[PDB]
């Protein structure tokens, strides 16, 4: 019987039932550092074109919102779009033999414009259904075979996390004062370092960075706080882990990868015009969770209340 | 007494107290599909004007951030604003009889500019207090009677949700592999379908889509995960519900509806100029919550501890 | 013994163990009101320049996302940047005596461009390492000594919070119907008022607004819901508190303050060009948390189960 009582007490200390768990409040501020030199040859409208230039912080990212930030790793640029009438891009759905194939007003999910009910030539006696939209229609083409900002794995992200427990009135930040800021996060060498190379994060998660960077993806950074408020056993430090949140469906219907359509509006020769930039990139989700533990007398009284009857039966 | 013990055991199985609840981690990636053809007549500065064009994905929305995305359903465009001196728009607060009514430097909450202390004609011997701001002052006028992007109810939103329970080390996504992607969500016909028509969501919540689309609103999509990790009773699927989070105050002081002031900056004839686009739309909040349940021995020991003393009293 | 039983019952009522706690769902919609007149003298490239104009809502803020909104309090504008070759800005790392000091291709964390391996004059026989980037390189200079939008403390923010408890099926909003909207939040005078002056929030947190506004910071607004669902003791109102989430590291390596690099792209004389606006401001994080309490029979049965054995021992 005594060993059952003792296994009860040990169950208390091991489960930490004497402490009252408190939820975790987290705020995140991130600063991304690095630049990328882009020199590549991109085929546009069947003609070879040269993409060159340097991309600094303002070019490939924007400030974090909703505990998540994004890094553009690749892109496809269509310029000079203007509202008008224009044959749709040749695809399995758009090709037409005659005007009967196109219904005036028909909207297709792959199509970016409303059909005009006419079947017209796109190029060299190959006819698509004419549509009304921003034109010329953006190409239906694959992403660049090497991601233009393939240096995205070399950039470094600095994460600054502030956590507060209101029930215990305890506030602490991810970066303790006096810590040597110059470090690169490592699983064993620098567990508390807040500077993470993106390629390091992809190596930890086992996913090759380049492949994800070609068509875009969603990565996730987990910050764990297992915190104890008792003065005789106190420790409130974060544990960094990395997980790939992207589904990797690899199906055209499921919209694989992470990419969005950017629209820049300008006026030229007294004409309303748009430049459409298809943006491919890796969005990093920062997930912070924690429990605050302090000795609660009432919780210990309820636990004792259970283990007294559980105790007498032994 | 035996029926009290048995009602205790049944209370355990029914409340699932033997399992330890775990918090839910959710990440959301959404892709919106559809286009809207806009043809309408809008009165601008007392003169009839024609608004026409096609709006594709890049025009009426932007990528989701903070587990929420927005769809512009209506708009009001003021163009050519430039910094300068200019009579404010005629309202109950702005109309002045003489220069004494305007105090130089006075800032009014409805006014977008600082008064210059002068009372000047706006149009046809009707005087407003002259202000310093981006001018001409945007009209104080109602939204278009039919929302310009009234097709907003026909668009379809694809929601992709990844949930993880860290305590149980269990990860699953909203879309199971192999599910037929071609579907439209229905309460009974397609409960697991991740494609939702916006008008479907507004019909479920009982709110007419057009009315909300005229002046904007805030809609909310709820995803519930009641998940059980035990191998003998395992089920971890989402439940979709829809709720209107917008307050619908319908009071000018409470800023009714959802709308924001967009600023596009350009330079013309060596002059700094701005175009102000008042954006009306429906912001969709995706709310995901869940509990992870697995058999915990210590929890069962504490419960047993209570029900043994509760038991002996019977 | 009777006093131990009674201290148990009092422990129940005081800890509210008879009620089952439910998590809190929060959605936030905020509308910011006010304008700022900016008249200041800013030194640019060693030459005095005059910054003047009026900033309305669209100029200094954008809609809240992820339960947080931002207000630009200060800025530094570099205009006319274009891709090319150009000497880096003179700093401790950039100054070069000869071409040997610069390595072709070297990327420096403080530098915004890739070195070309050449050491060239910046101004008056003072040589920096030549780099390839958007040029001229933005100045490495301090923020304006008075924040250009120093009126940021006078603006007013309206916060509208909707909370829902799903387990109890109870929904309520921050603003009750019929409340006089005209109010300014005060700790004692107006505890339920949803209109907060920014300078009021900084006075509550004890941080001078101007200092934070010069280089930017992160502020946090806490909304507490302690809600009871029982009809005989029902109260579900918010408690507003204010806390400064910014770390205030004041170290160049830790990127002190809150600021981000904004990029506006334009084309001039058939040349791709960029204007880089360094944005300093105060980001307000709205944190809402709550517990829903209703009488649960099973919870009371487990508590009774503990306190019966705890009871008999006395
Ligand atoms: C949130 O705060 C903002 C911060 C920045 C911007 C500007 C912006 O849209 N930049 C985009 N990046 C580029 N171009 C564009 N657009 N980067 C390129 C720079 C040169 C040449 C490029 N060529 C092709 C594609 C991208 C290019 C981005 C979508 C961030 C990748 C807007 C913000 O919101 C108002
Ligand atoms: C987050 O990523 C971004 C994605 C896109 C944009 C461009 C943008 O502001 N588009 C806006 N939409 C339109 N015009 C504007 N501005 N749509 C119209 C298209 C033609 C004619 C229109 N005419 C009147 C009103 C809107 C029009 C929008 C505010 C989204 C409704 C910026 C982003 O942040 C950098
Ligand atoms: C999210 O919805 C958007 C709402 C607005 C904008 C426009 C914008 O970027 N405005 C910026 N504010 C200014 N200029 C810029 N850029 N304000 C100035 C107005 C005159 C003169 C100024 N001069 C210097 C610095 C700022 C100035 C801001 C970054 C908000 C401070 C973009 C949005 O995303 C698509
Ligand atoms: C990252 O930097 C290292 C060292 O400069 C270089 O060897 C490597 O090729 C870079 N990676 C990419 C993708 O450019
Ligand atoms: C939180 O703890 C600090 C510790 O010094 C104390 O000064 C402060 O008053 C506490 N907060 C409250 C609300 O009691
Ligand atoms: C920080 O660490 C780096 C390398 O680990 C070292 O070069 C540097 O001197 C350290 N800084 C301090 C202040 O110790
Ligand atoms: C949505 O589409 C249907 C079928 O094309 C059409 O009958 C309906 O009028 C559309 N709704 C709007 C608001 O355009
Ligand atoms: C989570 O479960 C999987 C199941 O195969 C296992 O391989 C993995 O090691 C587990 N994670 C941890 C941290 O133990
Ligand atoms: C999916 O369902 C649609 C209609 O419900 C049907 O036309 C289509 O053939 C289905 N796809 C598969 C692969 O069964
Ligand atoms: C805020 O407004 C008051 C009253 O108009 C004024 O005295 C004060 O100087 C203003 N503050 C700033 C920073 O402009
Ligand atoms: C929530 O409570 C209201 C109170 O009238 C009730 O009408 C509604 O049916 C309840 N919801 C559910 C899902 O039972
Ligand atoms: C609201 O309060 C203000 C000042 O506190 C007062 O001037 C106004 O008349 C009040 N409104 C109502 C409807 O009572």
């Amino acid at each position: 019987h005594a060993l059952v009582f003792s296994y009860i007490s040990f169950a208390l200390i091991s489960d930490k039932r004497y402490q009252k768990k408190e939820p975790l409040i987290s705020s995140v501020h991130t600063k991304v550092k690095g630049i990328a030199e882009v020199k590549a040859e991109i085929l546009e409208n069947g003609m070879k074109k040269m993409v060159s230039g340097v991309f600094d912080t303002a070019d490939y990212t924007f400030p974090l919102q909703g505990n998540s930030f994004f890094v553009m790793t690749n892109f496809i640029k269509t310029e000079g779009q203007q509202q008008g009438l224009c044959p749709d891009f040749p695809t399995a759905r758009t090709i037409c033999s005659s005007d009967r194939g196109c219904k005036k007003g028909r909207m297709d999910p792959q199509s970016k414009g409303i059909q005009t009910g006419r079947c017209v030539v796109y190029k060299e006696r190959l006819k698509t259904c004419e549509v009304s939209a921003w034109c010329p229609i953006e190409e239906v083409k694959d992403a660049p075979r090497p991601a233009l900002l393939n240096s995205a794995e070399n950039f470094t992200v600095l994460i600054k996390n502030n956590i507060d427990f209101p029930g215990h009135n305890y506030t602490t930040r991810n970066i303790l004062p006096g810590v040597n800021i110059t470090c690169t996060f490592h699983k064993t060498q620098n567990p508390q370092c807040p500077i993470f190379r993106l390629g390091d994060i992809f190596q930890e998660t086992g996913d090759s960075f380049s492949d994800v960077a070609i068509q875009g993806g969603i990565m996730g950074i987990e910050i764990y706080w297992d915190c104890n408020l008792d003065g005789w056993f106190h420790h409130c430090r974060p544990k960094y882990s990395f997980r790939r949140l992207d589904d990797k469906t690899t199906s055209e219907s499921l919209y694989p990868g992470y990419n969005f359509r950017y629209a820049k509006y300008y006026k030229e020769n007294n004409v309303e015009k748009r430049t459409l930039i298809k943006v491919f990139g890796i969005r990093f989700d920062i997930l912070v969770f924690g429990t605050g533990g302090k000795f609660n007398v009432i919780q210990l009284a309820v636990y004792i209340g259970s283990v007294i009857s559980y105790f007498g039966l032994a």
